């Protein structure tokens, strides 16, 4: 009935910087949450301790989950490899929200990205499923590393991360 927070506490070339909570919306996209939940307590034998946030643009998005081919390519989902749209009833309304990266149609694994503007033009094409609860000055710590092109000047990992409550 409450909805689910989860944490991830951040590394920089392995030196931790803080913790980055999320309020999951189980309510709305009950599926979509569910996945990165578990596959940020690691129930499933499976997740993403210890992988990298591979891409970060300053102005845009910290992007990660990559747990299979670090770098983007990879991930999947608790449901097998890919998992359709849920559906698109949460908007990408500013800094903070949490949505599911995709390679087309259908196409959720497990990357996700964290929004650090208002990214509008993927609403309809990206499932939200949750927001920063506590945190968001991890993010813009984190987002200082990245790079136009996406590229990290020092290696941005997730060190633990878990369930909260
Ligand atoms: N392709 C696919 C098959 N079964 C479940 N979900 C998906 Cl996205
Ligand atoms: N799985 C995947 C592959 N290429 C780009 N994005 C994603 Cl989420």
């Amino acid at each position: 009935m409450v909805n689910p927070t989860v944490f991830f506490d951040i590394a920089v070339d392995g030196e931790p910087l803080g913790r980055v909570s999320f309020e999951l919306f189980a309510d709305k996209v009950p599926k979509t949450a569910e996945n990165f939940r578990a596959l940020s307590t690691g129930e499933k034998g499976f997740g993403y301790k210890g992988s990298c946030f591979h891409r970060i643009i300053p102005g845009f998005m910290c992007q990660g989950g990559d747990f299979t081919r670090h770098n983007g390519t990879g991930g999947k989902s608790i449901y097998g490899e890919k998992f359709e749209d849920e559906n698109f009833i949460l908007k990408h309304t500013g800094p903070g929200i949490l949505s599911m990266a995709n390679a087309g149609p259908n196409t959720n694994g497990s990357q996700f990205f964290i929004c650090t503007a208002k990214t509008e033009w993927l609403d309809g094409k990206h499932v939200v499923f949750g927001k920063v609860k506590e945190g968001m000055n991890i993010v813009e710590a984190m987002e200082r590393f990245g790079s136009r092109n996406g590229k990290t000047s020092k290696k941005i990992t997730i060190a633990d991360c878990g369930q909260l409550e």
